């Protein structure tokens, strides 16, 4: 995250960190607590991965120091990526992990509710991305789970931005016309958490951008509501 803060512990409880055991142990992407045994995030974070075994997702944690080869976790027992997934650019960068096993709910984790089919018609004024991405170009991952409050953009006005590329339904864009705030590497699959009528909500996930919080380049995120139906479909399968 470019231009934001250090998070509050327990601030945004339905982050998550997913890792990687092959190579070394390192952070991967962010992702978001959706149900019990359920993460959101984006399919992008996979390319290359070839087993779920290669994982684990640490809930509750605000500093990456925290995590150490005693801290505990949950496995991955499947990851579902959305089927007309090609590229972060063309769309549907979206997945599901299915943990092997139950997050028991508690004020250091718990879901992020997802968009109402009614919330089509709402407009977001408070909207924040969160992740340990890069604050820099050229960077690391940061310690500190990072935040920034970013505006939500229209399409057309998205569209504007990215000459040459296609800004579909299915995609959602937040940035400032002057830069300076954005999400950026290592923050992709986490959230866009937007608070309406008290409640928080997963309106965005993190995905592709022109290079970071520059002037004119909003980053580009997966439009949730547009994925409520794919979502319920791979959640509550028979
Ligand atoms: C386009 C892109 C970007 C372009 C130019 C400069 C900086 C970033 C890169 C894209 C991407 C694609 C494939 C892999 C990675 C990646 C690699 C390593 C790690 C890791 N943990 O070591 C994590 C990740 C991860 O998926 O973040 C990132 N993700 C993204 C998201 C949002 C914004 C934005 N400005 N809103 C910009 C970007």
């Amino acid at each position: 995250i470019v231009g934001g803060t250090a998070s509050v512990r327990g601030e945004w409880p339905w982050q998550v960190t997913l890792h990687t055991t092959s190579p070394t142990q390192r952070h991967l992407c962010g992702g978001s607590i959706i149900g019990n045994q359920w993460i959101l995030t984006a399919a992008h974070c996979f390319y290359g991965v070839e087993s779920p075994k290669i994982l684990r997702v640490y809930s509750g944690i605000l500093n990456q120091s925290e995590i150490k080869e005693d801290t505990s976790f949950f496995g991955v027992q499947e990851i579902i990526i959305h089927d007309q997934y090609k590229m972060a650019e063309s769309g549907y960068d979206i997945a599901l992990l299915k943990l092997e096993t139950t997050v028991n709910y508690t004020d250091s984790q718990r879901p992020i509710c997802l968009p109402s089919k009614g919330d089509r018609n709402v407009i977001y004024t408070d909207c924040w991305v969160t992740g340990w991405g890069y604050r820099k170009l050229r960077d690391k991952i940061q310690n500190t789970l990072q935040k920034a409050k970013i505006p939500l953009v229209t399409n057309e006005e998205c569209q504007k931005r990215y000459r040459g590329h296609k800004i579909t339904h299915k995609m959602i864009c937040a940035g400032y016309r002057e830069g300076g705030k954005d999400a950026c590497k290592g923050d992709s699959g986490g959230p866009l958490s937007c608070k309406h009528n008290e409640v928080w909500h997963l309106v965005g996930i993190t995905s592709w951008g022109e290079g970071c919080a520059q002037r004119e380049r909003p980053g580009v995120y997966t439009n949730v509501v547009e994925y409520v139906d794919w979502i319920l479909e791979k959640t509550q399968a028979v």
